[PDB]
Formats: structure tokens, sequence, C-alpha cells
């Protein structure tokens, strides 16, 4: 009945646990777990996770955040909205972490995942760490900082995975 059993994975703090794997998959094992979404600043789901979600959800991802978008308007880096789940989980938090890319603030993740504190259970990947640029352990060291709910953070690459557990 503790779906980890089945995955390859490693308690980090009494709060947040690191999981190899997919992270959508893994948050269909929690019904009532939120997911993260790895945005940008319009919601427009193109090529990492994001694109995954929304493949997911058979489009239903970007439709809904169209909607949000020309209803509200375009998200701030470091800000966060909680849209439908799709069946996919509870909700998706999708959260816009600093693109370095664009020279932005990496200590903008403080906000990213401090907003995930709001849910009991989060599935998260490492917000910023792939298209965005900003290192795993970067990531991950923001994550471990802030989080004060439980977390699964989620990473699809083995080498991302033993590079974070091996001590
Ligand atoms: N299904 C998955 N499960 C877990 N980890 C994943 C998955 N897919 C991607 N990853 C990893 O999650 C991290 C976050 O990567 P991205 O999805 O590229 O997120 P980010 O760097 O925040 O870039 C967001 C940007 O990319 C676009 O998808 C999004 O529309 C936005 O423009 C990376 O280490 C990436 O390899």
């Amino acid at each position: 009945m503790d779906p980890l059993s089945n995955f390859e994975h490693k308690v980090i703090t009494e709060c947040v646990t690191i999981v190899l794997g997919d992270a959508i998959q893994v948050a269909k094992c929690y019904g009532e777990s939120v997911l993260v979404n790895a945005a940008n600043t319009h919601l427009k789901h193109g090529g990492g996770i994001a694109g995954a979600i929304n493949a997911a959800s058979k489009g239903a991802v970007q439709k809904e955040s169209d909607e949000y978008i020309l209803a509200k308007g375009p998200l701030q880096v470091g800000d966060s909205v909680l849209l439908q789940g799709h069946s996919l989980a509870k909700n998706i938090l999708h959260v816009v972490g600093p693109d370095a890319r664009a020279k932005q603030d990496v200590s903008l993740l403080s906000k990213c995942y401090k907003a995930m504190n709001a849910y009991p259970l989060v599935v998260t990947p490492l917000v910023s760490a792939g298209i965005f640029g900003v290192k795993p352990a970067v990531s991950f060291d923001y994550l471990i900082r802030e989080a004060k709910t439980r977390v699964l953070v989620v990473v699809n690459s083995q080498d991302v995975y033993k590079s974070l557990t091996i001590v």
C-alpha cells in the first residue's frame, strides 16, 4: 500500500524523498497529490515535463492554460498557479522557475518551492533544471531548504539521480 516500495528512491529529509522515474507515473499513484509542472510565464507547454503533462492530458492542460492566461494575464517568474489535475493528480501546480538562459534570478527558486507547502503531498520535478539551465544540485538545494510538506521530487535521469544521492 506504499507506492514507493515499487520505485527506486532515497529518503533525503523527514519531508523530502527523491525518486528515479517519471513524475507523471509517480503522481498517478497518489490520488490526493499535487503534481508540479515546471512552466514558463505564459503556460506555453512545449518541451520538457510541461509537454509531457500536456500530452498525458490529451491537450486539456494547454486549453485550460490558454484560458487562464487570457483571463488573468501572464505569471511572473517565481509565481505559481493551481489548476486542474486532469486525472493526473488532484491538481497541477504550475510553477515558473527562473530561466538562467534569460539571466533570471536563480534564488527565485525559493519562492517556487515555498508555493508547494500549501499542499500536504506534492510530486515535483527539479524546477529550472532542464531547459532553464539551472544545475540539478542547485535546484535540489533550494527544494531541501524550503520544503515544509511531504514532497516526492522525481528525476527521470539515472545520472542526475546518482549525482544527488551518492554521498
Ligand atoms: N516526466 C519527468 N519526470 C521527472 N523529471 C523530468 C520529466 N521530464 C523532464 N524531467 C526533468 O525535470 C527537470 C525540469 O526540466 P524542464 O521540464 O526542462 O523544466 P525547466 O528547466 O523548469 O524548463 C521549463 C521550460 O521548459 C518547457 O517545458 C516549459 O514549457 C518551460 O518553457 C529536468 O531535469 C528534466 O530533464
